[PDB]
């Protein structure tokens, strides 16, 4: 599914029917048709979008710390305590978390054995109720409130201690490129650290298993847990079997970046890495 | 990729005695105000300031490189001295009198070599950064940082006055084989007469070389600003640093960078050892 780059959106939920005792929307899955493709650096465009739709809104975005490659997010909002309600004089009344965002990956100048290290970001689907006393939100999942049930949960919303706001650098990516065997492996993990005294610990979320062909590579993201319960809730229980794609950018495969979307449209992730 | 570029020091404003708000709180830098130079820009700028500030004394950086220029040039800029207009209207104004420019230029573009030289900078301007946003907590002369963009020449070392020079050190390492360009920019602090001349690293440099030109990142060494540890230099310029080698044998180098949040614009130059 070969690109320069792609781009998606964080999704939102809704509201309640006080006369049929049902919620207007229970589940918002991701849709691979909403994945816009990029033929140039998409950030100008997105920044402009959010500037126009959210006029004096402060924009947060990922740090640009690769040379050829970009991967991350960019958003305004998204403070779930702050809602926007429309159409309450009708039959489909609405209530969406105010603000909007985008997840992206892009590369400029596409292209033995080499090793890469970098990062990944993600946005999940959104469900009011995920595990069952029930929730689908942001504490059982170590997410900020509202993330997972009102907005799609995100990297920057996953909680590490003493970091606030949109967070960064808590999602590690590691890659091994065998250009001889034509294989591309690696692991994406998350930094957990509970309190001040706590060690910075890492939990593996996804292994990677891709075939390389040209400057491009494609294959699978494999979930390391596959188990979600009420006491062990987990956004990351499904693979993206044959649903991961990416490429090497730089004249000597100096960097790499790509994306994958899970089997049940439950996690969309982007990743980037660069040599050691 | 340029021969050279050029920007301006920015200014703030004034107060609304009837809605209890300041007319302007924040003046960020704008990369669109960065004029490009295809020739030595100093004639032009000197002429500008000569015309707009008629009998105004002009201060400028010392010309101590052979092919390369980098520094500033200004009239004013004494914050005690203001200029107010349009007070009979709704957007009344009050700007620090005078104007200036920061520049870098090179004439005659172009193993492993080492360079040493200097850098200069101008910051954005905010009334309130940490309250203050000014010039003492920041070791700047008064008004620099809150009324005018703070500058190299306004950063205080002891027993130097006026526009100051030689307190901002630049060091570079050029690996033409690995195609890499590294280095560090530091500032000389010296508190009182007895005090040692000490240096604090503000920025590391990390650029790729391609042709006579190089481009990459400026990395902030601190990244922390507080009320008791205020810091103009807490943001990188990730992939926002550019420059080149001038001279027939890469004898010199010069360039610029502008930070991620448009908070510091810096120019730098160096020459071999």
């Amino acid at each position: 599914p070969v690109l320069g780059s792609v781009l998606a959106i964080p999704k939102r939920n809704q509201a309640y029917d006080k006369k049929k005792l049902t919620h207007l929307e229970e589940h918002v899955p991701l849709d691979e048709n909403n994945i816009t493709t990029a033929h140039t650096n998409p950030l100008p465009a997105l920044t402009k979008e959010l500037q126009e739709r959210y006029e004096g809104g402060k924009i947060y975005q990922s740090d640009d710390k690769y040379k050829f490659v970009k991967a991350g997010w960019i958003f305004t909002g998204l403070r779930p305590d702050e809602t926007i309600k429309t159409d309450e004089d009708t039959d489909q009344p609405k209530q969406y978390t105010k603000g909007d965002g985008y997840l992206y990956y892009y590369g400029d100048n596409p292209t033995g054995v080499a090793n890469y290290t970098g990062h990944w970001d993600f946005v999940t689907d959104v469900k009011r109720e995920r595990e069952s006393q029930a929730f689908g939100g942001g504490s059982g999942y170590k997410m900020d409130s509202g993330f997972g049930d009102e907005v799609g949960a995100t990297s920057f919303a996953e909680q590490v201690f003493g970091q606030y706001a949109p967070r960064q650098g808590n999602h590690r990516a590691v890659f091994k490129a065998d250009f001889d065997a034509k294989k591309l492996t690696g692991t994406l993990s998350t930094k957990q650290k509970a309190i001040a005294s706590s060690p910075e610990t890492y939990v593996d979320r996804y292994d990677i298993d891709a075939t390389i062909k040209g400057n491009r590579f494609a294959g699978s993201a494999i979930a390391k847990n596959t188990k979600s319960s009420f006491l062990e809730p987990n956004f990351f229980n499904k693979n993206a079997d044959n649903r991961l794609e990416g490429g090497f950018y730089g004249e000597n495969a100096e960097e790499l970046a790509g994306k994958f979307l899970t089997n049940d449209n439950s996690v969309f992730a982007v990743f980037a890495g660069k040599q050691d």
